[PDB]
């Protein structure tokens, strides 16, 4: 599948920042009329101060599209994770706390179980050609393999898994081929690269069971309904 995102600031569409104007749930309902079957959303400003989670605006969101919306940002505790699902969203996106506190995390699956989570990691490709872990773009490594992170949390019933190469697409898309492989068990998005229309093609057959795209919607590169038509075909 696709999986359309939006990031929100105060309100605010943006883009990783150029405002896109104050109308998130219109451009969301649009993106499901086209055919989503999933929406993803990451909180900014709750990724900045779990304390300030856009809760109230999530609840309008996820109550006017007929959709699941994964959303992130600043989930940190197991309050914040109950929280989300109370607020009416289907699956929430847990990102350094799953490599920061595995034991914790696991703990969160035994609770809400795993069909309401997914493990959201950045990955950079090192010297040697590890598939490392780090929690940001702009922190080092936490060493950790991406392999090695996976296979703690399968004992857990692990099925979600969202990947982001932080070392566009259509490029070498071995790694995605290779971890889906590996763990055909686990439904692996795919975030990042996305530029045109051609990088969704590249991840076809790749075994990437959802394709985050972002920004290309934001630019009038292609449609949800095209993206979908590609991925299809």
């Amino acid at each position: 599948m696709i999986i359309p995102a939006l990031d929100l600031i105060g309100g605010t569409v943006v883009r990783v920042l150029r405002d896109y104007g104050n109308d998130p749930l219109p451009r969301l309902q649009d993106y499901a009329a086209q055919g989503a079957g999933v929406l993803h959303l990451v909180d900014l400003t709750g990724a900045k101060d779990p304390a300030k989670r856009q809760i109230p605006l999530i609840k309008t969101l996820v109550a006017g599209v007929n959709v699941p919306v994964q959303v992130g940002g600043g989930v940190r505790t197991e309050e914040d994770v109950a929280a989300l699902l109370k607020a009416g969203v289907a699956r929430v996106v847990i990102a350094s706390t799953a490599v920061k506190s595995p034991d914790v995390v696991k703990g969160w699956f035994e609770r809400f179980g795993a069909q309401a989570l997914v493990l959201a990691l950045d990955v950079r490709i090192d010297e040697h050609g590890t598939k490392q872990v780090a929690v940001s773009g702009w922190q080092e490594n936490s060493g950790v393999s991406l392999e090695q992170l996976v296979e703690t949390y399968l004992p857990v019933g692990l099925k979600h898994v969202l990947c982001t190469d932080i070392s566009t697409l259509a490029s070498n898309v071995s790694l995605y081929e290779e971890v889906c492989a590996r763990y055909p068990q686990i439904a692996f998005q795919s975030s990042g690269g996305i530029g045109d229309i051609d990088d969704i093609a590249a991840l076809r057959g790749t075994g990437v069971r959802g394709v985050i795209v972002g920004r290309a919607l934001l630019e009038g590169k292609f449609t949800v309904k095209e993206a979908i038509q590609c991925w299809q075909n």
